[PDB]
């Protein structure tokens, strides 16, 4: 049975709290070298959404990584959240990623919510040479965005990275999530030779959110999502921020399948577009380029979508990675399909397979209206 | 005390229901002026939301203004949904009033909620000639748009009835909300002088949706909303069809005020844009200018918004009516306040009400962004 009371001692929350929780959101399974792990899908206390705790030799809390705040402005925002100075990363577009090395020696990959994933596992340690640093330093862990075109979750194609890679951009203390600050990771990252996000610079506060401005503008005519502002010690939590390219690639993506997004989800996207309007632009053709881009990213993805479906295809995404075997494949298929993703794999060949995955409801209501369905 | 055996007999909703539902709402008022009346906010069994029930001499259920479907398509829609024959008659961008003669004498005309409007009982008087046809028919209601620039709830310049008009489009038998047939209906009006809404024509439904398609261009091309589809019998419920022009004037207006409709407000009216495009746009040419009147719609007035509450404005809206006189002017604000709109009387010259709504909830959000609050 469940220790809840050994679980109270590490983390904080009552044992009778956490038998509240597991009511609903506190999960016990069967995960690595077999142990047994308790994954929070709910924040709870001072615990993240996705927070696990591995009952092992000695038991092993690797938190959630937390929220990260959005702000729609520059100024006066970031002035009035930092001091001093300010430490600027690029965001990249991908999945969220905790890599610990576990009590037995196990390595562990694990996604936002806490589950740990075949393919990612894999894959980290095929990209990322990690003996040596966990050797030295095997209570931190290893907060990373996965990138790449051939990625099953958020294909976004990062040249420099190749089909599939790995950029860190946090180390954290296991139970305690206690963040290294901005300099002293990026510089202990370098010597075990692991690869760190994109830093644009660290800037005097009062400069920052001019050099932001510039840094988006950058990356908003390269396609890249946009920012992420760090407190170089860590001692004020991150901002994050995005660039007008961004919103328009992710609301596309979104009238592609509009009924499979949560409804808004969309007004929050338009809504950065008003406030970036009123600061970044400066002149009126660039505001008559944004409403341009924003009306084409909404109407043209729907219109084809629907065009699409007309002509009989169902709504659906397929990505193409690198697999073991075809049981690992399929075995990555039973974690998406548990996660509430509809997918079935529809191609394999060598270690390469196609993952399909299906959006009913755009199908099903699309369908149905153009049958002579009532809105 | 409330005669609920009464109503239950008047209405066939079981007392049961309506004590529950009074317990919440469903309203008990004083109107017209000695009688006592029953206001039901939400629908009830048959009751529609807006019925209002008069305990006079004669117990009198105006039975409320049924919601219309809306349809985002003319084919196969339309043939799917009536029979024989559709009579397409102009969606007029107003507000909905029944104008009803009580069994007391007393002439009342009701906004969609249910309330006697006192400026509509008043402008709907010197507008129509009502005494006739009301001596001869005291038991029909007179379902109208009251529309035009110099509205007191949504302004819309329309041509034909200068700053403010007033078109039937239903005649509706008090207690059953039986509505007339189409031709009968408009005939009838006719005779007593009373002004139809536009009919375009009564087509047969293999040629229906061709027709709308034609009538639609033409309203979009002049402005005009859409239209009002209607089996001729009214054996089938009607359906309601929008044009582009009318969704972008519905966002851009929306975008001004983002916090305070939606989210949307927003999806709902884009999605309508996307089967609109699919199913009426001839050429690559029209989409792509739907798409830039979609993102101006959306970009500008947020701007716009943005900037004028950074320069210290509140946001609000003003419209300017025709009015008896300041008092009248003083009464119609009493109203708004008591129906809990936050309204002013901002201005009055020689029969002129500058009539000023706030919106807190888009100053107050704005401003908080604007202060440096987070996300
Ligand atoms: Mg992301
Ligand atoms: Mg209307």
């Amino acid at each position: 049975d469940i220790p809840f009371d050994l679980i109270q001692e590490r983390t904080g929350v009552p044992s009778s709290r956490l038998k509240v929780a597991f009511a609903r959101g506190s999960l016990r399974l069967l995960e690595s070298a077999g142990m047994q792990a308790l994954l929070f899908k709910k924040p709870l206390g001072d615990l993240e959404a996705g927070t696990v705790i591995y009952l092992g030799d000695e038991t092993e809390v690797i938190r959630g990584f937390p929220k990260i705040r959005r702000t729609l402005l520059l100024s006066p925002t970031i002035q009035e959240h930092f001091r001093d100075r300010v430490a600027v990363e690029e965001k990249m577009n991908g999945y969220n990623v905790r890599i610990a090395c576990l009590s037995s020696g196990e390595t562990v990959a694990l996604t936002r919510g806490g589950h740990v994933c075949p393919f990612t596992t894999r894959k980290a340690q095929e990209l990322l040479d990690l003996s040596e640093f966990f050797r030295e330093h095997p209570d931190l862990v290893i907060c990373g965005e996965m990138i790449g075109r051939d990625n099953p979750y958020v294909s976004q194609d990062y040249p420099e990275v190749g089909p599939l890679g790995f950029r860190v951009f946090d180390l954290r203390e296991k139970n305690t999530n206690r963040p290294l600050p901005v300099e002293e990771r990026r510089a202990l990252l370098d010597s075990y030779g692991l690869p760190n996000v994109r830093l644009f610079g660290v800037y005097p506060i009062e400069e920052a959110a001019s050099e932001v401005a510039d840094i988006i503008r950058a990356l908003g005519m390269a396609g890249r999502e946009g920012v992420v502002m760090k407190d170089p010690s860590m001692e004020v939590p991150p901002l994050k921020y995005t660039s007008s390219q961004a919103h328009a690639r992710e609301l596309a993506y979104a009238f592609s399948y509009p009924f499979d997004f949560g409804r808004p989800f969309f007004f929050s996207r338009v809504i950065r577009e008003g406030f970036q309007a009123y600061e970044l632009d400066e002149s009126d053709d660039e505001t008559r380029e944004r409403a341009r881009r924003l009306g084409e990213a909404i109407i043209y993805p729907m219109l084809e979508r629907i065009k699409s479906i007309s002509a009989g295809e169902a709504a659906y995404e397929d990505t193409v990675i690198d697999v073991e075997d075809r049981e690992a494949a399929e075995e990555f298929i039973r974690h998406l399909v548990r996660l509430g993703v509809s997918a079935t794999l529809a191609d394999y060949r060598d270690g390469r397979a196609t993952i399909r995955r299906f959006y009913q409801s755009t199908t099903d209501r699309i369908n149905n209206y153009l049958k002579g369905g009532l809105y």
